[PDB]
């Protein structure tokens, strides 16, 4: 290009003219492909309104069975089709996946399309389109996304499993069906492979729902027979993410009331949540969910014994305490787990924690007195439940913590996530990066841990319509707290919308289990070594940027560890 | 050829190699592999020493049936220094896909599968995987290295002509190339399908004190019960049907093929699995709990009893009872069950009659008069081929005392006897030697098969550490697979040689059961001597090709 530009159109004009464009934006007569760019992006991109086009290539997956495997689709107009609302409409078709042995993933119960709709300027947002066929408005020099997903069966049957999404530019008002030749085809691929991911999770990934926010967003009294039913709705969500839910009431001084299933133990609903597969944990209250005649010391005498005669009685605890700051806290903690211990001695308590004791450190220094909290609170405490914030990047003083727990004796280490770490470390901020947020689970398998809470997935500020705007709790980093939003901001529907982060949290959930398989066919070591040497994830401050590592991964995984 | 004071005056016997010359470069990214390493293919009864001779590379030329695995073995021999400083040098070994001309295919992962033949004892007989479907293999002077190559063919494989190679590249020190070397594999599958259920149910004893004991797992606790599923899930691709055992006082035996109530699901996965012909039952609690020892047993007999796959229960209670209270506790313990179940079937070992109180005046006449004292408290009979010596006439004396018109079974074990040159595992003993258990068995014509142990090592706290064979006990009695950590960093078992002839036996004995269902027992019989591979105890085919000549007689006679 000379420095007059192609014909004198001055400085710079002309480096590549792309393909020149057809003269005609007629939809009825120019293939869909040279009104609009479309081409796919990996799941651990946030794909921005900017983002270039790139050459479309089809799209080759792999997934176990019990496994959610997920790409993107983004479109950027060339050109106006729809001359007086630009740029036009698009629909969008897909089909039913088919192996060779006519077995088949079919739209609707594996095969789901949501858009992807920015929240405070990020994308995070996932909204569902119509199944098999949408329409979509793509407008002038914007990238638009559609999140794909495919959840495959437990009993899926093994094989190579094949579709097509198809685009198609419509004309609007300016019967057929609308898929032509002038139509753009994408080709899907999928391997299903032998590997079922445990039905029950391997990982409590313990995650709280404010009940009060319920209660006010939707108008919903606390008790009511509309109150049990919205409970219900959210709770049944949640398990398809390999997450335990509990609700969570917070009191005086940072007390807690923790409670998995609303209903009374006795009630036949408490043991259809109780005894589901997917719960891997569940929260028992310490106090009366709804007001009773009965002292709480009464109701929790005959909750406790209905419940430690049940098969499922392994996968309770009581969260009594949300970060104790002070002696009286800790002290408080020892009472309330003694009370317990006395109508069932095996009952496990949850305590969260970043620091000792303030008015009276347990060593010289912060760290220090951190690391002796379990030397106060043994044997009232069985799930040390500690901040990953305190390590700052120092992988190195986990052996700090552990070397104070007796796992001989049941004693756990777990940990959470909150305001901090921050940037630039794994967690759940709004504008942090994809691959940013499932390192928190690359992050809390590596470390050894063996479970995870996260403290929040609806705390938005305060408000009183289903369909009022979600706004962020002051001093707190947008996100924090929240991984799903109310579906009737973004739909008529009831259903909750999911967060891309609550989708990392997911597919960070599903590499652990690749991992803890890795694990068990040839050791600690060379799973630890599989996790750095692929590039996914070396330390806090070091995972990688890109996608293709995390196929490295999961693809030596599925080479090595087949039957 | 050479005179006397050799070529070129060497001296005596100077100049006798017809070898062609070497080249003159070493260089291996130059010179073709074949030039730098002689590479041959070995039958798979032959135990391959370290110091076996080069013979000319040749096409592998296999036959399988459908749910049958084959195997033959690669020997290489360095010829030269590739690496002058870590001699000899390193290969690379590649595999692929085999195909047919219709274009079925038997691939790498689920079919084709290769591992190092390692020595124990300074006997060739772990079997240690390589990565697939590239490998590496250090290759060192003077010595024959040999990799073990076998083929699953699974139970719905189109029958056809399927072809492929393994390539062997010297490297520098992915890297194949012109100068590598290439073996041809033709396997024939035919249209049998050997049963999904083994026709002979050989039950096979793994020590649950080994497992606790090696791999610190605590008896009952959740990582003992991951360690117990990766074995049995393991040793059921054997044709074998495994038990757990714990030996108590005097020789009672705590025996159970599930460790898991027979309400869990996890029971039923592994009692109605179609490979599993035959589960032991326990006596007593597994994991300590509540009941009383006789409110548990009916409990669970009570659940088994519904089961469909309750015809394949049995009872396993005592050892090798010794003397008359041994007998009498048998007994007692037989009718306890007996009250909850009728039709159970208790199995008892045994090579002696109650030693303290005679049932006739020789101990061979006292052992043959065992079922009329414990009758009707045991169902099947299992005795020790030892005892026998080369006798195969006297079998007839057995069974003359069983009444096998009333569901009475005999079968046979092996252990520390019999002894060479008798069929058995112990280790040093020949290929065609361990194969030979199930000619003998199929010979004889007993409906069952025990061995008592199949990783009884000496006791071991660490998974990776030393394996020791017990005092007292040839070595290899006992022991047919070893810790993967002993020899990688894997938690799968490895595969004696001995354990992959037991599954060589038993594939041998579905050829030959076939030829009976066709032509009657009297033909197969001859089949089995006149082809040379098994005359009687002190008398089998030293060499492979009788075995292939009666697998090819199997084909041409009963192909439809
Ligand atoms: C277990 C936890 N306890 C606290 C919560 O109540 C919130 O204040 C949260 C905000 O990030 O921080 C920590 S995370
Ligand atoms: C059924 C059997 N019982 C005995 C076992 O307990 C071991 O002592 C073994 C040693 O070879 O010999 C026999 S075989
Ligand atoms: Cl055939």
């Amino acid at each position: 290009v000379p420095v007059e530009g192609v014909a004198g159109g001055g400085t710079a004009y002309g480096f590549n003219d792309a393909e020149p464009l057809k003269q005609s934006t007629d939809p009825s007569e120019v293939p869909t492909a040279d009104l609009v760019n479309v081409w796919c992006m990996p799941n651990t991109v946030n794909v921005g309104s900017q983002e270039t086009p790139r050459a479309l290539e089809p799209i080759n997956l792999l997934a176990a069975r019990n496994e959610r495997e997920s790409f993107q689709i983004a479109m950027r107009p060339k050109v106006s089709w729809a001359a007086s609302s630009p740029s036009g409409i698009v629909q969008v078709q897909c089909s039913d996946l088919c192996s060779s042995a006519g077995d088949r993933l079919v739209v609707g119960q594996s095969l789901k399309l949501r858009r992807v709709v920015p929240v405070l300027g990020v994308p995070d947002a996932l909204v569902p389109l119509d199944l098999p066929v949408s329409q979509l408005s793509l407008f002038p020099g914007e990238t638009s996304v559609i999140w794909v997903s495919i959840d495959v069966p437990t009993g899926q049957p093994p094989g190579q499993y094949e579709g097509e999404i198809i685009i198609s530019a419509m004309k609007t008002d300016g019967e057929e069906d609308v898929v032509s030749n002038l139509s753009l085809r994408i080709k899907l691929r999928l391997t299903v492979w032998e590997f079922i991911i445990p039905v029950t999770p391997s990982l409590p990934a313990v995650i709280g729902v404010s009940d009060t926010v319920i209660e006010d967003r939707f108008a919903v009294e606390h008790g009511s027979e509309d109150w049990y039913k919205k409970l219900d709705l959210h709770f049944k969500w949640l398990l398809q993410y390999r997450i335990s839910p509990y609700f969570c009431k917070w009191g005086e001084s940072m007390r807690v009331l923790t409670y998995t299933s609303p209903w009374p133990a006795d009630h036949p609903k408490s043991d259809e949540y109780l005894s589901d597969s997917r719960l891997a944990a569940y929260a028992v209250p310490y106090r009366q969910v709804i007001a009773g005649d009965d002292s709480r010391e009464s109701y929790l005498r005959k909750e406790v014994e209905i419940l430690r005669s049940k098969p499922h009685w392994n996968k309770a605890y009581f969260y009594l305490w949300d970060e104790p700051l002070n002696m009286e806290h800790f002290d408080n903690v020892r009472k309330m787990a003694s009370e317990i211990y006395a109508y069932a001695p095996d009952s496990r308590v949850l305590t969260t924690y970043y620091c000792g004791p303030g008015d009276a450190p347990l060593a010289p220094t912060p760290f220090e007195s951190f690391v002796k909290v379990p030397n106060l609170l043994r044997p009232y405490t069985q799930i040390y439940c500690t901040s990953e914030w305190v390590l700052g990047n120092r992988e190195d003083l986990v052996k700090d913590i552990l070397d104070e727990l007796q796992t001989e004796n049941g004693e756990e280490w777990w940990t959470y996530i909150c305001l901090g770490p921050s940037d630039p470390h794994p967690n759940w901020h709004l504008g942090m990066r994809g691959t940013q947020q499932r390192a928190v689970m690359w992050r809390v398998w590596k470390e050894g841990g063996t479970g995870f809470l996260y403290w929040g997935a609806n705390c938005y500020e305060k408000a009183t319509v289903p369909s009022a705007e979600v706004k962020f709790r002051r001093g707190l980093p947008p996100g924090d707290g929240v991984l799903y939003y109310p579906g009737e901001v973004f739909s008529s529907s009831s259903e909750p919308v999911a967060s891309l982060r609550l989708e990392r949290l997911l597919s960070g959930l599903q590499d652990y289990e690749y991992l803890k398989l890795y694990e068990s066919k040839y050791g600690r070591e060379e799973a630890m070594g599989l996790l750095e040497k692929t590039g996914v994830y070396t330390g806090p401050e070091r995972y990688t940027l890109e996608h293709r590592p995390i196929d490295v991964l999961r693809g030596e995984v599925y080479n090595t560890c087949r039957p």
